[PDB]
């Protein structure tokens, strides 16, 4: 279970086998062995007990999802008397970092993609593990340059993604995160950007009708009726992951075809 890092294949392996290319604690390095470019959390027995728990459940749930294509894989683990690293796959930015990038909207069909992969990888955490993600956020969605959308860290398998039941549960409160990530992502502006406090955030949520997509921006009708079922204000009819996957919407997508790669790549060279 140590010392042995699996990418594809088996290789055996131990903490000097890895060179240090920096922070991004978690690092970037980078498995001498084959040139294995990977991410490294660094969980020191030393450090702030609480911290290393979330770490340590985060990784529990990790490793049990090796058979999940929608969430960061653990390519193994080292173990030593003052450290244990943790080797996961490195990922080229979360959805957060990308929304930055863009400077505005980001395309439906990117949103499509995620969409599909996201909701697979909450409803996989549900039938499998019994996990309620509980902080479902642009910044816990990962995309790299081959196209794929994962799922990051469960260190707790924020504040402006609560839905209205736990304001004032169940898998259906992800839902609605999800359903707001949807509409900051789509628009490019957060739905409560101009709330001073986080008080000030459930108040919105609560008094005001759902952030939903606007009407004239080429949204499909499907993309439109999905996040305005995300973003059903009563819980106790807000569609659970299982009814969510026949949506028209995950349907189109799960089928079309998209270069979430070229879309990836170009989008970060305007590094600019």
């Amino acid at each position: 279970t140590g010392y042995l890092t699996i990418g594809g294949q088996r290789y055996q392996a131990e903490i000097n086998d890895l060179e240090n290319l920096g922070e991004m604690q978690v690092w970037k390095m980078r498995f001498r062995k084959t040139g294995h470019v990977i991410a490294v959390k660094q969980m020191r027995r030393s450090g702030n007990k609480e911290e290393n728990k979330r770490i340590l459940m985060d990784l529990d749930v990790v490793l049990k999802s090796h058979d999940c294509p929608y969430i960061v894989q653990c390519f193994g683990t080292f173990i030593t008397n003052t450290d244990v690293f943790i080797a996961m796959e490195l990922m080229g930015t979360c959805a957060e970092k990308l929304k930055k990038r863009m400077q505005g909207p980001i395309p439906e069909r990117i949103l499509g993609k995620m969409t599909v992969a996201i909701v697979k990888a909450l409803y996989y955490l549900k039938e499998k593990h019994g996990v309620i993600h509980r902080d479902v956020k642009p910044s816990n969605i990962l995309l790299d340059e081959r196209g794929q959308i994962k799922l990051c860290d469960f260190g707790i398998s924020c504040a402006a993604y609560m839905a209205p039941e736990r304001i004032d549960y169940d898998i259906r409160a992800d839902v609605w995160s999800l359903g707001i990530s949807l509409v900051e992502l789509a628009t490019g502006q957060f739905p409560y950007k101009n709330c001073k406090t986080d008080f000030e955030v459930l108040t919105k949520v609560l008094q005001e009708e759902p952030p939903l997509l606007p009407g004239h921006m080429g949204f499909s009708g499907d993309f439109q009726s999905f996040v305005k079922d995300c973003l059903t204000k009563d819980h106790r009819k807000r569609p659970k992951y299982n009814k969510l996957l026949e949506h028209s919407f995950i349907k189109r997508y799960e089928t079309l075809e998209v270069d979430v790669a070229s879309w990836f790549k170009d989008v970060m060279a305007k590094t600019e």
